[PDB]
This record gives structure tokens, C-alpha cells and sequence, in this order.
């Protein structure tokens, strides 16, 4: 498996970064977001055979699509708001609901990243880059 | 042959499951439906040589379509309704009836797991997945 | 030579099956027709260099259209009534006469087999399967 | 160069086939006419590298069109009246005149076979026949 | 392994890209870069690396680099899209992005003046990177 | 090099032949057309690296176009009038002239042989055919 | 260790670049290029070195230049685009660039003259580069 930042080639510096909780990275639902580009532990991620994006802070953190499209990461399962798969320079959701549409990984603003449906997905070119 | 579980692309956790008959998971005759993924032996299948899918559960159990679209596991033989083929995501069912129809695996409300016409079926997306 | 049964896709369950003469399954001359698969001795055939169809019931029986259309193992020689063709899942007899069609393997009714002309042979999908 | 036989796929059993001359197979000059196949010395055919189909009868026998479309056996040399080639089952003839036409090897009744006028040759379909 | 190129136009007929330095000095972080006819020295001389940056050979962690006003400077290296160049074809485009929904090209906007220009209006952005020899 | 004879395939018994001057087929300037195929060394030809087809007649012997479209065998040198390339089965001359058309070597009656501006070539295949 | 090729017309029965030089000199900087009929000499041998230049075997240092004009010279080696050629077909183009905004082609215009053309308007513009080894 390789370990990659999730670079935005939509924003001159923006990487997908593990906020945590409360200063603690390593907590389960801790907040994923964006943030200038560092390549410590919390901006480190790795894919893994089950199409998740495992964060190296910690032992079982998969990155997760919330009901709300906001991101956090969670204990690693089998659900699909857990798969992600790669288009070109589009990060993909599994995630399905009554919507029909594919949810994309995109900076919805600031240092905000979500998921959004793939029509108004503006600021969601992404590169994952080997460390 | 390659033992996968065949998991839901149109439903955020769902899985083909052997439900059994009373809870007996080994019976021929036991119910095939939906449940939340969790890759016990009844969520485990093999596609052999013959084009049918074999469950764990015990041997000489091949997943089977009935007359009522319902499926089933069974003792395996050479009836086209235990023979299955993938389509990209959709995977098809050999069974022949007076249609002119192919029917796909398909969700048709809740975890109710059935084989639909092929035009009607928009829950009928599966991932095989490496055990 | 691939050894194989010779079974339909536009019935659940029909195998190419030699039924003999009187009980006795090696005569030449012995009728062929539908019935379902056992794989057994009767069931099995092989395509040759010569594009015949080959019966393993006894040695020198090839798989023969007659004038009526109707299917018999016979002796094996040059004619063209004892080679076969494939496109895609259709075979095709090399047959030829006054009628201006090719001549394909299919089902009429539902418990007889011969060969027809193309453009009403509705039911002439067929599986070389292999053991 | 590898031996053929040159069995027609429009009329159920008729092979290319050296008649000779009063029973002797091997004279020059010896007419060529159809057969029901046996695959004998006089039915098996080489094509050389100069596109002369030469007979197994007997050594410097090469299939030749005569000025009246019939066919012999005759010593090889360079006359186009000695060449062919294949396009799909047609075997077409090099030889040239005013009428504008390729000449087709073709049945033009009963065992009769002769080159005929491609918009007119009606029985030219043949398949070279490995020994 | 990363090849030491020249950046040479095919928009003129003698114009490789080139670090100007400061007060001579080739080597200082925030040198300007531009234009000059073709020699080869270090200053002249780039590699592309694994994080899409076009290193100078003048000394160490020198990147070329787009500035805010669109001009092109060497500075010490990092992670910003200003940064990362990529090809297409002989158009060698920046990964910098900002409000003006366009693709930023390596560009001749003017005797030896290069920057880089929106796609849409860049006439001068044909490149070729020519394989040069370094001596040590 | 390859030693080849060229032989029409516009009329049933051609090659090109070095016809000569007086008997003498050696001479510079001698005459080239067609003759019937006999493979003597007035007949062979070969196809240098400079597109040249030399003749085995003596040394320095390459087919040429003239200015009135004959062809002769001359001394080698780098004149497009004595430059040959095949398309297909159509042998083509480099030479130019202000017409702006290719001239292909070319049956023009009888064994006459010359280049013919390419709309109006009707005997013009050839098979350059290995000695 | 470059191919000697020359430079031949097919767009004429018998023309090669040629260094015509000056005065009989063949081997001087600024010597003109043209055509000839084709012996092979040096002054009509070439090679196309890694930097898309075409090299002369008169001297060392001489290189097919296009100059302002469109006329051709040999010229000591260096980085000009008007000293880069490349091959489309039988096509031999000229990197060289000015105000008309068009790519120039090796083209034969009366005679033995040959010089640089704009590409719609090169009507003897055909070449081979012919190996001589
Ligand atoms: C080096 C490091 O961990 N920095 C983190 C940063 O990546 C981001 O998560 C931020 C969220 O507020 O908090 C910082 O402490
Ligand atoms: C772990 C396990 O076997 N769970 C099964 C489940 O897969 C499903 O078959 C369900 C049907 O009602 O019954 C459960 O007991
Ligand atoms: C089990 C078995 O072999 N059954 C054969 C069947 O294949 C078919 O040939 C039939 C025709 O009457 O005869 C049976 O004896
Ligand atoms: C076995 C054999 O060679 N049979 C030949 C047959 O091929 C055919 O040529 C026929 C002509 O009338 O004569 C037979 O003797
Ligand atoms: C030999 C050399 O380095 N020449 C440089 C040139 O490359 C360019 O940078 C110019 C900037 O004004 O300064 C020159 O001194
Ligand atoms: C064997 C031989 O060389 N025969 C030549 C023939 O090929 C042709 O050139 C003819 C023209 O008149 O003259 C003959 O003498
Ligand atoms: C054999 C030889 O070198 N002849 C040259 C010719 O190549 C050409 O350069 C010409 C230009 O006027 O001058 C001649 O002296």
C-alpha cells in the first residue's frame, strides 16, 4: 500500500488533513478538513483493498462520509460512505441516497471540505502524491 | 476459485445473505435476501467452472432463482437458474422465461433481494469482493 | 479436442442427447434430441479437425442432419451434413439445399431438437461446455 | 507446402478431383472435374509459391484453366492461367481477358466444375481441406 | 532520474529561460527569472522532479516559480501549485490557480520578458527541453 | 539483394525484358518491354537501396524512363527516372515533368511496355516474383 | 557518429543541397547553399545532429542556416532555431520563426536556387535523405 497526501489541485495549498478533536488527532469522529501542506501523520493516507482511505494517526481511521457530507474519520467498516474510488483527478464517494447523484471530494470553501454532487463539484481536482 | 462476498453498490451497507429456513442456515431450500455486511460464512461465495455461485454455508448449495423471482440456495446442478454472469456491476441471471427478458440481481425494497427484468432493475449494482 | 456437453441457453434445462435406437445408444443411425443435462456418456461430444461433431456413445459417430431435418449419429465421412460452425452462441450446420438459408441447432416446441432454417430459429442458443 | 484438399461448402459432398485420361490420373492434359471426396492422390492439392495449385497425382501437375473455362492438368509454368489465390471461401483465378471479370472456380452442374464470371458464379464457395 | 534540460522557445529564434540572479548573483532565493539568448551554464539549465517542480541548477532548493503579478522568480522549495509545471504538447503549463477560471503558459509577453499569460492569450508558449550536458 | 522477375498480372504471359540494341542486350541505351516469362538473365532484375531495379544483363544496368515514357536500361546514377516504388501491385516511377502527375510502368499494346500517367493505367499490375 | 545522408530533391529528376561556398571554397562560414545536380561529394553530404541541426562534411563548425532573407548559407554551430530542421514526410522544415506567422519549408524556387518557403506556398518542397553508407 502507498502512503500519499491528498493534494488539491484546486486550491494552491490545500491537503486533506485530520483536524481531530480537541487538539487530539487520533480520536474516532475527530474532523476532516483541509490545511496547508505538511505531510505529518494527519495528512498521510493510505488505500487500502477495501477502497478506504486509512489515515496513518492512528490504528483504524477510515476516512467517512457523514449524513451532513462533512468528513470525519471513523473505526474502519464495510459501509460505502467509507469507499472511495478515482477518477482522473476526482476523488469519489460510493456513498449513494434518494439524490441519483455521485458525490465528489470538494473544497465547498475556505479550508471546508465535503463531499458534493458531482454536477456542482467546482473545486474538487485532487492528486494523491507518494510521500 | 476465488471466494468473495457479493456487496451492494446501490445500497450504503448491504450484502447477499443466506437467511436459511427457522435460522438453519444449511438447508436446501434456505432463503437468499439482504443484510448489513459482516463476511460470515452465509455473506461468502465461489463461482465455479458451471457458472454458479456457491455458497459457504455447506456444500452443494448454489445460488438459485425460483419461478417467483425469489432466490434460494439449492443442490447444485445444470438448471440455467443457478447460472450467473457479470456485466460490469450488474450481475445476470441465465433463467429463461416467456419475456424475451434477461433478469438481474436486484434490491427491490429494504433488504429484500430479488431478480428483476432488466429494464425495471436500478437497485442492481454489486461489487464482488475478495473474502 | 475439447470434450463437452452441448446444452441450451433458450431452455432452463437441455442437453444434446443421444437417444438410440430401441434402447441401444451406439447403432449408427440412432436418434438425436433434447433432454435434460446428465453429462453422462450419451451427452458428451467433441468437434473435430473436420468440424464434426463427435459422440462419445462408440467410436465413428458424428452428429448428422438429415433430409427431414431431424438429427442422428451416424458414420463419420466428408459431408457436409455432419459439419457444424459457430457464431457466437448459434451453430450452424453446413448443410446446404434449394432453400436459400443456412440451417441452425434449435428447439421446436419443447422436447424436440433439429436444425432450422436461420430466420425462424428462435430458440437456437447453445453452450459448449466443457468436463 | 502444406496438402489440401479443395471440398466445396456449395453442394453437400464434391471435392476438386483429377478424372485423367481414360483411367491414367497421372497424364498431362488430364481433365479436372468434381468428385465425392475420398481424399486419394488425385484430390490432394499444394499450393506453390508461384499461387499453382499442383496435384498429388504425379510430379509437374498444376491446375489449369483452358481457353473454355474447363479445367485440366497440365506441366507448370508461368501463364496466369496457372495462378490463384483466395478471398474469403471464393478461389479466384489470375487469368485475364476482355470481358472486364475475375473467374471464380465454380460448379456449373452436376460434378461439372469450371472458372465462371464472379457476378454469375453461383456454386463458389470452396475450403482448403488440411490432410 | 531527472534530466538537465534547456527550456528553449520555438516562439524565437534564440530565447532559453534563464535566471537573471541579483546584482549578479545567480544563486540568491527570489531571483528573477526571464530570457536570454542560449549558452547553456548552470543558470540556464533545469530538471523536472517527483513533486512536478522545475528545479534550477544554480544551487540547491531552487524552484521556478510564479509570482502573484504573474512574473517568474527561483525560491527555496515546497508544496504550492505555484511550484508545479506540467506538459502538453510544447506548451508547459502551471498548476497556479486562482479566480480567473484559466490555465496559466509558460509565455514570451515581450522582447525577453517571460511570464506566464492565460491560455486564451498566450502567442508566445511554444517550448522545447533540450537534454544538456552539466559539467561539474 | 532479391532477384526477381516482373511479371504482369494484366496479361496472362508477360515479364519486363531487356530486348536490347542489335542482339545485344548489354548495351546502355538498349530497349526494355515485355516478353513471354522464360527467367533468363534478361528477364531478372533486382531493387537497389537507391530504388534503382538493376538487370542482371552485365554490371551498371538500371531501368529507365525517357522522356517519351519508353523505357531503356541505362548506367546507375541518382536520376528520379530511374527511381521505382511499388503501391500495391503497381509499380511507380519518381521521374517528374511539369504535368504534376505519377506515370506507372504500364502495358500500352501488345508487348510494349512503358510509363502512363496513372488515371489512364489499365495493364498496369505487376508481381515482382523471387528467382 | 551521424548517418551522411544527402539531401535530394524529389521534386526534380536531379537536385541535391549543395554547398556552393565562395569563390571554389566550399568550407567558408557565410557560404551559400543552393542546388546541383547530385555527385555525392562532400559539399553535397550532411548529418543531422542531436540538436536538429544539418552538418556539412566540408568543414567542422558549418551548419544549413536560414537566413533573414530565406535564402541559405553555412554558418558556425549554435542554439538558432534558424539552424533547426525536422522532417514531416518528405517534408524538411525550419524552426525558424518571424512576423508572418508561418512555418518555413526547404523548397526549390527556379533553377538550381533553393531556398526557404512559406508552406502554402512551397510547390518543390519533396526531399530524401538518402543514405550514402
Ligand atoms: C502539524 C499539525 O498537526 N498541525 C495541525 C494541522 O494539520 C491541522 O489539523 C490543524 C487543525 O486545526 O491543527 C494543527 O495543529
Ligand atoms: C452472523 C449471522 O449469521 N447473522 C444472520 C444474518 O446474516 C441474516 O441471515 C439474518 C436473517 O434473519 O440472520 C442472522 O442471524
Ligand atoms: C439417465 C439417462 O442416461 N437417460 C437417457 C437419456 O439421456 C435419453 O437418452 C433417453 C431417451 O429415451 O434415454 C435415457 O435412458
Ligand atoms: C478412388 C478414386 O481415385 N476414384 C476416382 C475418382 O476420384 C474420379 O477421378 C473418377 C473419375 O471418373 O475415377 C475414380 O477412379
Ligand atoms: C554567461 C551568463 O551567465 N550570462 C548571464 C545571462 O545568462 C543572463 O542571466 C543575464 C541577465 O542579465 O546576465 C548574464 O550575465
Ligand atoms: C532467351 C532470350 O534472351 N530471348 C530474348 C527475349 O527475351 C527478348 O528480349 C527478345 C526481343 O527481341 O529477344 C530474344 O532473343
Ligand atoms: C563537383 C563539385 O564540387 N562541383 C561544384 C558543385 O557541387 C557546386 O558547388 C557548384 C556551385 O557553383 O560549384 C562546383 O564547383
Amino acid at each position: 500500500m502507498a502512503h500519499v497526501t491528498l493534494q488539491s489541485l484546486s486550491n494552491n495549498d490545500l491537503c486533506l488533513d485530520v483536524y481531530g478533536e480537541n487538539g487530539d488527532k487520533t480520536v474516532a469522529g475527530g474532523s476532516v478538513n483541509g490545511w496547508s501542506c505538511h505531510g505529518s501523520w494527519n495528512q498521510v493516507w493510505g488505500l487500502d483493498k477495501e477502497e478506504r482511505y486509512r489515515s496513518r494517526v492512528a490504528s483504524d481511521r477510515c476516512l467517512t462520509v457523514n449524513a451532513d457530507k462533512t468528513l470525519t474519520v471513523e473505526q474502519c467498516g464495510a459501509n460505502l460512505a467509507q469507499k472511495w474510488y478515482w477518477e482522473g483527478d476526482k476523488l469519489i464517494s460510493r456513498y449513494v441516497d434518494g439524490n441519483n447523484t455521485r458525490y465528489l471530494l470538494n473544497i465547498v470553501g475556505g479550508r471546508n471540505v465535503q463531499v458534493t454532487p458531482e454536477n456542482e463539484a467546482n473545486q474538487a481536482r485532487w492528486k494523491p502524491t507518494l510521500q
